[PDB]
């Protein structure tokens, strides 16, 4: 079967839809994200029309063998959709009416420069190649784009799924591609974030602090080494759950940051035993007096700077 | 082939049923669980009538190719389900007698809040999409619901498994669909997390509380410090097995208060230290002698009204 | 093709037999191992029945879709069996003998009570559901039952491979269905837990021990609390190849039974220290001096209790 | 169908080309990377040609059934590609365009000598096998060789895909293949390593260097110890994340000897505790101070050597 | 189709070869590894034999389809091979000549004995399975059995792949089956093992016998239990990648007497100490003397007996 011709030199329009019917496994390090949905395609075949008074039918189904059916791909997806064609209708003008069911895993990239208080648009393009006979051009039918209200995509909120109407029409190897955007939009839960891992990266840092109010050199040593071990461990549980970027992130800014912290109380620590040591206490007492207000008062500024520089 | 006729202008009533043969792996992190079943489907075309005096059978016997089948799907499956025909009888009226044995990654969301105390209801949602020619209609027939008595989900325990008789009917792209919910009710089996999780946690929080019967910051710092990263392995370690909930759960709490409990015991062995070292540990003592009483004291209450707001 | 027809009213007797060629990846959280055999099968068909003398041969080879062939399904499967036929022959009475080579991923449960001295029985189960014009039977070919001697199961003896010949009849969805048991009797290789595992675990609770030959309550408070944190470690890495059990394990008691005596050296410790600063050491002596017969001698008889109710 | 038979004895040169779609999960310790393009195919079938004027067509599109297509087959990849004809058009000459979309695990070898400032050059080779009627060979058409703007390999820069357009023509079993290079030059987004694992790595180990400005062997011990294990935390963070070399890395090096620094710094924390014992803190003091310069000293000037060595 | 007839009674050679083109993923606690490779199959059907002069052609080709192909299956194998025919050629004498490019999860075990410093057989298992028609035999073409040069087997150097001529011939339900010993030496690479493994565990090792130097009970305590830390990380570390074996191995050992060394370090620390109390240092003296000399000399002479007894 050959594609319909054309009556003048106009390209195929094939109208396109996809309603979304699970969205799943939204894997951060992979930047990937997988999704169950209805695809639908309309276009006319003029070759296919009938009259209705001498058919008695006012719609002819088909079986997709038995007609011409636009090859439309997914250009990011792993590998190509599992489908499974669940109606083929052609109207008396020839206005076919396909619909299919498919499940794909997609691959769009996502920006954790503020992770985790990022928001996401995630991409579904769809593709058409044209042939040698005609030039086939792809379209939205606003009608057949939507999700249902159950859809869930766990630790993410969705917020639209929408699709740009207007296609990224291209010659590829000397033949047209028509290319279609579809956009899900996504915001992070961040909620649990809070209790599990932000609180409790404070606490044992100003934990830490303590050694401020403490001339024990071995249980300053004790606490602050301490503490570094245990920000060492968040540190790698966070980092593990992120893929590796070219750019500094909002969380991957406030881990480092926290380091310099336990290097400069080290080195407090240090400086305050050495003098001690060195018969002058004095010095020694100043030095960690303004430790107490300095450490929370530059922590706190430095980090009004940087979530100022991120959002 | 099309779709039976209809006699009068009646829907197609498809009577569905699912008999569990295995139900294991349900991932948490994932909310999804694996099933094996079988998926008996009944309707008449009477066009497949026949007379057993002039065929010889009382029953005759299909190839799914040879007949229309109904387009049965799931809803919430990860992928298409791997079905295997195990049969397919016709009586003389034409009543098909479909059945297949399937397995599928169902995706049902559960609700942590009370983890590891919780229940879970697991739903399979049966669809078919109307046609042109005629609606189709989900039934449930009672009689080929259920599931075998041997069939374990590992650390769960199987409560029932039943189906909301009364199909959920509604447009979707202007076409009917009727859909059907399986509900299988489950329990968690917390035994394990006793011994495992919940007294050890408990005791090294105790093991941090003999620091209020000692006056050796250095043995203190090592006390309170140690356990806490004992408590820092636990809770990454009960974490990572759960998704990331836009909600507070029960372990979520328990294991966020206990933080507070080592923060405010590092404040009260820097208290009692400052106050040793001042030359004042008569208010040093009476700190300490509080402690011992309120640490354990406002831990039990607290829990006390965890857990109320939680069951 | 239909069901061979009976000759009186009695059932179609499928006699069955499994040869294991490859057992491995028995996976203890999972509760599964996959299985690679032959699956042999034979019933008299007598409509495929010859004359060796006219015929000239002495058997006949058919191609599956050439004749019938009962639909033999395993039923604690993850996924329905990968088959390959090998040979199908039949002989002149009419003897079918039908030979597949198949592999499968059998999900039976195991009983972790006495891990890692435990022995199991892994169920590999053949299920025949009934025609309506009749009624199917399994039986055993013991000739037909059997292992390769180099089946190996990485950390596990293979001791046998048996069915139980006595089919379980049994009505369901209205049809009969005949189940048939086959047995691999298994059984752990403890010995890597030994060097591994138990002696490492043992030392580091006799290393705890000698914070009762010293009086420095800061080098018994890291004593006690570092082995604490090594026994935290080893208590993660075996309960994280064990999937959770309703039940308690041997190993599950060991390792809770050695957390107490960790909380009960940390209290001694305590106690000890207490009765020091309180300038009564004859008490902490006498006390220090039973610990070191008390904690041995109690842990040996907690241990010899432990041992004799679960072996 | 048989392979086009030859005018006069030459081999059958099959013009190749490869446009990369989507480039994807690289694995270090695999050495494998995901791939999904277009291959297209071109050869001349007299046998196909036709008279454009006469047919009135200027282009004849097939079914690959219906025309001989070369069997072309991946040289690396782990199993054969999954491939989906796109487009088989034949111009009048005979001149076949073959064009297919496939996805690919392919195994190309890393070398990590420079590791994480290393280059790659992926490698996918293309190779055809010569038939009895005649040879086949490949050659390469650049105009058909590329990659789109958007494909990217997360950590990873795209410098450049081409192909080695002299194909590698040789005999394997008695019968010619020619093998196609086509080479996927990648580096490294080393900036992540800085702020993640060099700077705190290198950190953790200036704070062990504080001991060089303490006496307390107490506190020394653990300084060196702590900051140690923390050391082999990271080391095996890293060494998780990169396959088993039999040549030295640039980063396998730096943690190498980090390590070494750790041991000479616990042997002068050793030998300064143990002259200030035996009552000679002088030599201690001389010791002590030389270390402070010599331990960055020769840190700095190791390092100087190690990057010249490699790079 | 029907297997081709003997001349006399003699049995059907099968001509078998097997040559690799990608040997990757060989995994130490799956004791599995993948390959990729060709292969050869030639026997003599004379039912296809031909006339080359009436025939104009001295090759004849064929589709699967079209002719008798012996059933080869691979016995040591996950799931069934996933094969591609490449060739089928028929020469006029009859001779078939098939080739085809295969992929598998050969299952081979290992010997861990000497591991990190081990060499190993795979092997690939070729079988065959006599009809009653006739008995099918295999042979080695020793022209079509080999690697390609450029073969990798990651962290593994490929000594060589050669075959075992003479098949193991033997009745396997009631049928003969003929088995080929394909087996490919490979030596593991070490190299890594020791800047990675060894060297980093020695070390650690020597780092705590400093605490003979030392008269610090805390400072000792601190470091013998510090780097037995460290050792419990090393030992998971290994053993986690290596399977539960039933015997000892080189590095289980060396890592359990390692355990050995340090229990004894602390009852030196623990006994040196009690004395120190006791008011006795003249015998702590003698004793720690002792152990700065016993120690190493114990640990390099019980190497010594261990290389000796594995290697
Ligand atoms: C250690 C640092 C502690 C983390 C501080 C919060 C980071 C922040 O300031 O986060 C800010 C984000 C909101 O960002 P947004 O509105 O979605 O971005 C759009 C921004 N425009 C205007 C540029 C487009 O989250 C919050 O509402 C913060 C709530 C969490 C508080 C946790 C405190 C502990
Ligand atoms: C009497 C002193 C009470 C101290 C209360 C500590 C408040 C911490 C609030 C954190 C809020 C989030 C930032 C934490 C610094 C640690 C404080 C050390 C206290 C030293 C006691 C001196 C005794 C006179
Ligand atoms: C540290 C915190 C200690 C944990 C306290 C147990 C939580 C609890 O009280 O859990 C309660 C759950 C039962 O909940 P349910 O009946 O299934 O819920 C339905 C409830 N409604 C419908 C009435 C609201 O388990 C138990 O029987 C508790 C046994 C575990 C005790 C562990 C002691 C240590
Ligand atoms: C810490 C505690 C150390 C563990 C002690 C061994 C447990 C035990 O007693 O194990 C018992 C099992 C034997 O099991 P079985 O004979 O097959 O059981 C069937 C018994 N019936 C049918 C009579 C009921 O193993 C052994 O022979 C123990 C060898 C390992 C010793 C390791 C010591 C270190
Ligand atoms: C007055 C001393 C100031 C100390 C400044 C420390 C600079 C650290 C530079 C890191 C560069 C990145 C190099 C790590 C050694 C830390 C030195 C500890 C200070 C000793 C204090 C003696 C008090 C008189
Ligand atoms: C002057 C002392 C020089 C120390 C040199 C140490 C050699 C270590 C060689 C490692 C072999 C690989 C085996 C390591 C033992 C640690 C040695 C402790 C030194 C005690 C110093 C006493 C001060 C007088
Ligand atoms: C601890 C050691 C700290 C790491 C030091 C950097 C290693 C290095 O010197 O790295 C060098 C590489 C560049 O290598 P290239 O130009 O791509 O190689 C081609 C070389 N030719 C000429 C041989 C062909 O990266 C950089 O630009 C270094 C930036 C990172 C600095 C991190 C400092 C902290
Ligand atoms: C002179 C005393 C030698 C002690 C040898 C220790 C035997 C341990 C055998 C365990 C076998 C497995 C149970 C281990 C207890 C630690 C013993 C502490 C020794 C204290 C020394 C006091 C000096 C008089
Ligand atoms: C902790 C103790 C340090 C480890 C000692 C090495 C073990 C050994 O001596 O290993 C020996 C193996 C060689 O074995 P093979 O030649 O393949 O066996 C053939 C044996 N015959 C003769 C019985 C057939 O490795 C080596 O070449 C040693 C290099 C590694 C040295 C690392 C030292 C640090
Ligand atoms: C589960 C949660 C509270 C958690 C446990 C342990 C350690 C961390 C980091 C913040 C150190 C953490 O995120
Ligand atoms: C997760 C479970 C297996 C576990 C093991 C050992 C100790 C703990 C405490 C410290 C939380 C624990 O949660
Ligand atoms: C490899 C082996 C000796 C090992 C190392 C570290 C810890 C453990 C036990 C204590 C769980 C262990 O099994
Ligand atoms: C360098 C090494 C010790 C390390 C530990 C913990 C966390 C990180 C990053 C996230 C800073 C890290 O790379
Ligand atoms: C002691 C040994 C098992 C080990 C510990 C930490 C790091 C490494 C390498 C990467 C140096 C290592 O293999
Ligand atoms: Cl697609
Ligand atoms: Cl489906
Ligand atoms: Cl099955
Ligand atoms: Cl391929
Ligand atoms: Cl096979
Ligand atoms: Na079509
Ligand atoms: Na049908
Ligand atoms: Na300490
Ligand atoms: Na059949
Ligand atoms: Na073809
Ligand atoms: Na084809
Ligand atoms: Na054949």
């Amino acid at each position: 079967v050959s594609p319909p011709p054309p009556i003048a030199d106009e390209p195929l329009t094939v109208n396109t839809g996809i309603y979304l019917i699970e969205c799943y496994s939204l894997d951060d390090k992979a930047e990937t994200f997988k999704v169950n949905a209805f695809l639908s395609l309309s276009w006319k075949d003029r070759r296919l029309a009938f009259d209705p008074v001498r058919s008695g039918v006012r719609v002819k189904t088909y079986e997709p063998e038995a007609i011409w059916i636009p090859e439309i791909r997914f250009v990011n997806v792993e590998n190509a959709r599992d489908a499974d064609v669940v109606d083929i209708s052609v109207s008396p003008d020839g206005t076919v009416q396909y619909l299919e069911r498919f499940s794909a895993r997609v691959l769009s990239p996502l920006d954790f420069r503020r992770y985790p208080f990022d928001s996401q648009t995630l991409h579904i393009y769809l593709i058409v190649r044209s042939v040698d006979t005609r030039n086939i051009v792809l379209a939205v039918d606003l009608e057949k784009v939507g999700k249902n209200d159950d859809v869930f995509l766990t630790g993410w909120d969705i917020e639209s799924f929408t699709a740009v109407v207007k296609p990224a029409n291209f010659a590829l190897e000397d033949r047209l591609e028509s290319k279609l955007d579809y956009q899900l939009r996504i915001s992070r839960q961040y909620f649990s974030y809070i209790p599990n891992i932000i609180l409790p990266m404070l606490f044992i840092l100003f934990i830490s602090w303590t050694a401020f109010w403490s001339t024990s050199y071995e249980a300053n040593v004790t606490l602050v080494v301490s503490t570094l071990i245990a920000h060492i461990a968040a540190a790698i549980l966070v980092e593990t759950n992120l893929p590796k970027t070219p750019y500094m992130t909002y969380t991957g800014a406030i881990i480092f940051m926290i380091y310099l912290f336990y290097f400069v109380a080290v080195i407090e620590v240090t400086v305050q035993h050495y003098l001690k040591v060195e018969s002058q206490p004095a010095r020694a007492a100043s030095i960690t007096r303004a430790s107490r207000i300095a450490f929370p008062v530059v922590f706190l500024l430095a980090n009004i700077i940087l979530a100022f520089l991120f959002f």
